[PDB]
């Protein structure tokens, strides 16, 4: 219910569609954040209210990048769509700025459920959510609680208590792990004598030898492709202390709970990050399934219209909504 100041100029990382009705919206979550979000509809709407879909991600990404990207390509598909600022990031509320929680974060996926579900033009009992890079383990996560949503995608998802409690392919020892959090600690206290965080350094900067993972992100967040200004990823960071949430409360717990409900994992048959899917897919109970796109790396399905299968996406869920 906080009063935000939401830009009206087309800052998009993509055309925006004549096909589409677009207009921002805001709108609180459990936790007492305000959140901000832009809403999709198809135009020349029939005589029934329409199915909608619910989308986030990546984690340390604004809704004018990739999930942005999603929510009107699906609109143009038939569906009502939503694509939000995680809570403290982007045009959202919460102070301090750019820190994470997946208890929040979760939160957030269901705080944008209420709102799409109010809308006049949309069936809350036809609602579904698409969960991106980061946000894809957030979105199984809230699907498990949330009875509301009657299917999941997840696009080369991640799960990120998982990626920052044990890093990449389970390359942090508990040696590492704890040293971290004595360090983590130590943080606490020199944010405390301030009374204020400090930030981690500039996200996705090459200074050479990176793995090729890491350059692409970079020519994704870093270059016109997808930069934008407000993006954790884009060249800022969040506060030094986040992962604190992350590496203790894990998420999935409930995964099989998502059934008798379906999930469609989807992810690029080159991506480094393509083990987190397979491990949920594992994790997870029928109905279930794992789509490998060939030779697809992890920022192809950000915004590559010729590796992310809008086809199968709408498909599914213009089946199970």
């Amino acid at each position: 219910n906080m009063q935000l100041q939401l830009t009206q100029e087309w800052d998009k990382t993509f055309p925006l569609s004549a096909k589409v009705e677009h207009r921002k919206v805001t709108f609180a979550n459990r936790y007492g954040i305000t959140l901000a979000a832009d809403l999709y509809l198809p135009k020349n709407r029939g005589g029934d209210r329409l199915p909608a879909i619910v989308i986030g991600g990546p984690f340390g990404a604004v809704k004018e990048q990739s999930s942005g990207l999603y929510a009107q390509t699906m609109a143009e598909r038939g569906f009502v769509t939503l694509a939000f600022d995680p809570s403290y990031t982007g045009e959202s509320g919460g102070q301090p700025r750019n820190v994470a929680s997946p208890d929040i974060n979760t939160e957030d996926f269901s705080a944008a459920v209420d709102f799409i579900s109010l809308l006049p033009e949309v069936n809350r009992e036809r609602i579904g959510v698409i969960g991106i890079c980061g946000w894809g383990g957030m979105a199984l996560n809230a699907v498990a609680v949330d009875k509301r949503v009657k299917a999941v995608v997840t696009s080369t998802m991640y799960d990120m208590t998982r990626v920052m409690s044990k890093g990449y392919n389970d390359s942090v020892t508990l040696e590492q792990r704890t040293r971290t959090l004595e360090q983590l600690g130590q943080q606490r206290w020199k944010d405390a004598e301030s009374g204020t965080p400090a930030y981690q350094p500039p996200y996705n900067e090459l200074k050479g030898g990176e793995a090729q993972f890491l350059v692409d992100y970079h020519d994704y967040y870093m270059t016109p492709r997808g930069y934008h200004p407000r993006a954790v990823n884009s060249g800022n960071a969040w506060t030094m202390t986040t992962p604190l949430s992350f590496m203790n409360m894990p998420i999935l717990t409930y995964i099989k709970e998502i059934s008798p409900r379906p999930i469609l994992l989807i992810h690029g048959e080159r991506a480094h990050s393509r083990y987190f899917s397979e491990t949920a897919y594992a994790a997870a109970a029928e109905p279930k399934e794992l789509l490998i796109v060939p030779g697809a790396s992890h920022v192809d399905l950000y915004d590559r219209l010729d590796r992310i299968p809008f086809d199968r996406i709408a498909g599914f869920f213009d089946e199970h909504l």
